[PDB]
């Protein structure tokens, strides 16, 4: 461990728990440095009541110190092996080229306290309105400008692993690197292959556009445990963005990168004897600390780099000898300057997910650089060629597939779809304990309106959404977080009529809809074919679902009585 960079944080934690601090020789950490330990100490009722048939669907009901330790042994206690020197030379060249393209029409900048407060306002609200929080933030920034870090420490939670950091550390990351998100550096117009800021209502059109580019099949390979495969070399290559920063901003960003990305200090819970719990203090110099302000943007960047490299190997620009040491590097510069933009426009990359439309199917067996970079494909033998898709409507991307549907008048739209159990299961989860009827119903309304905008083509979701919206007062504003996906843009977070929002999103503002004729009734908005709806998890035709549909108005009346019969309600079912 680099005690010169993490030592201050470990010593600070040790001094805060000095009387219970101890070194456990029987700790379970294999690839993380261990420093010591100390002693340490959910249903949305509205959605549940309106989704009775799914109480026995394991796909729905399925989705702590023991939990944190399980994710360590199953996923995070691993070390990605170093790529060879030539592979590292290619990764650095491609990353340098890509940063220069992304920065051609954009300038890095510091993000402000005002920008952060505005994003928070959408107990974090209490902290941003307290001057003592900003004083703690200022003390840590002063340490950073002096080459020190005292409190940027992760808190592991898990259940993929989720790494939490105190709001002030997240502010310092946002100040230095938030411009990647706020100024849309990974937007498609700026990056060619990125899709940041496109909603699920548009991603399908990107895949359809890619299908028309001449080339091989569409490949959408997943890397097994992407965040654990981000190496110290990937982090150094991502850090090249600091070369485009002015000196003051550069100092802030280098502190975030060096002290919190390239060196990390984490707190993890672990069960101990007699039902007691300990907190372990560990560290490491690689992996992506999933949950950072710029995890998505940096994962998108590095996945773009990986896919450009796999295309160069497929096109026989890179040879086997180049893994050991890159020979004739001008060939890589030429390929990037000549073909890089064309190959970026042949990709759709969102964090660790990608779809590539290579110039031919040599991409399927171009595995040497991919495997040497440790970006090993999930659910496939390491050296077996990839299998691509001939039909863009079957390609998985961002946990969805995309289907062309036809409106009653002959026009077509391209909609997002996924297996329905995950959609209902997520809506049935309420975040945090102590949620009242007002907060629970507003969050149920947000899921229901999101379904009306994006998944209206699924029979069960259109009906369940109409039942939820009929059970929650119409003047209640949808609240909470409907998804963690950057592609759920929140047009459904409104009291504007969802048929109006549907028309704005799918017709008026949809650049892929040439005819702007409005759709004036929900009965003119299509469903998937019954067999497609069933393939993706519908319960149509299943007796408990038929009973639920026939009883739905009774169920809505029951919920209205619970919330209060005096509220303003709208009948969305008739
Ligand atoms: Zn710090
Ligand atoms: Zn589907």
């Amino acid at each position: 461990p680099n005690m010169k960079i993490i030592g201050n944080r470990i010593e600070r934690i040790r001094s805060e728990h000095a009387e219970t601090w101890f070194f456990d020789e029987n700790h379970p950490y294999r690839t993380w440095a261990y420093h010591g330990s100390y002693e340490a100490p959910l249903i949305n009722g509205v959605v549940r009541l309106l989704s009775k048939p799914w109480d026995v669907v394991t796909g729905v009901t399925g989705i702590t110190p023991y939990g944190q330790q399980r994710v360590f042994k199953e996923k995070v206690d691993t070390r990605v092996p170093d790529p060879q020197e030539g592979t590292r030379q290619v990764m650095s060249m491609v990353s340098s080229w890509l940063w220069k393209e992304l920065g051609k029409h954009k300038r890095p900048r510091v993000c402000t306290k005002e920008e952060f407060i505005n994003k928070v306002r959408s107990t974090a609200v209490e902290a941003v309105n307290d001057p003592r929080f900003w004083a703690l933030v200022d003390k840590e920034r002063e340490h950073h400008l002096r080459g020190e870090c005292q409190s940027c420490v992760y808190n592991m939670m898990g259940k993929r692993a989720i790494w939490y950091m105190w709001l002030g550390a997240r502010f310092l990351e946002f100040e230095a690197l938030g411009f990647l998100n706020e100024d849309h550096w990974m937007g498609r117009e700026n990056s060619g292959g990125g899709v940041e800021g496109l909603g699920l209502q548009r991603l399908g059109y990107v895949l359809e556009e890619m299908s028309r580019i001449p080339g091989g099949r569409m490949y959408a390979d997943d890397t097994a445990g992407w965040d654990t495969r981000i190496s110290r070399f990937d982090l150094e290559n991502e850090a090249l963005i600091t070369n485009q920063m002015e000196k003051g901003h550069r100092a802030l960003a280098l502190a975030i990168i060096k002290y919190t990305y390239q060196n990390k200090v984490v707190k993890v819970l672990r069960p101990a004897e007699k039902g007691k719990t300990v907190m372990d203090i560990i560290s490491r110099q690689d992996q992506r600390g999933s949950g950072q302000v710029v995890t998505y943007a940096l994962n998108t960047f590095t996945n773009l780099v990986v896919q450009l490299i796999r295309n160069m190997e497929a096109e026989e620009v890179l040879e086997m000898q180049d893994l050991w040491l890159l020979r004739r590097s001008e060939k890589v510069t030429n390929w990037l300057q000549s073909n890089g933009w064309d190959r970026l426009k042949r990709m759709a990359v969102s964090g660790d997910d990608c779809v590539v439309k290579p110039i031919d199917d040599r991409f399927a067996h171009a595995l040497r650089f991919l495997n040497d970079m440790g970006k090993v494909r999930k659910d496939t033998q390491e050296w077996k060629p990839s299998t691509g898709w001939d039909n863009w409507e079957e390609v998985p991307f961002c946990s969805h597939h995309f289907n062309k549907l036809h409106l009653k008048d002959g026009r077509s739209i391209v909609v997002p779809c996924r297996h329905q159990d995950e959609l209902i299961g997520r809506a049935r989860v309420s975040p945090g304990a102590g949620w009242s009827i007002r907060e629970t119903a507003c969050l149920a309304k947000s899921y229901a309106q999101m379904w009306q905008l994006l998944y209206f083509h699924r029979r069960d979701l259109r009906l369940m959404a109409n039942a939820i919206c009929s059970s929650v007062p119409v003047d209640w504003v949808p609240t909470g977080r409907t998804t963690w996906s950057i592609h759920g843009k929140g047009e459904w977070m409104t009291t504007e009529d969802m048929l109006v929002v549907w028309n704005r999103v799918w017709i008026e503002e949809n650049d892929h809809m040439e005819d702007k004729t409005p759709v004036t009734k929900w009965t003119d908005i299509p469903y998937l074919g019954k067999r497609e709806d069933l393939w993706c998890g519908s319960l149509i035709g299943h007796r408990p679902r038929t009973t639920w549909a026939e009883n739905i108005k009774n169920t809505v009346n029951m919920v209205r009585r619970i919330i209060g019969d005096e509220e303003k309600y709208m009948d969305y079912l008739s």
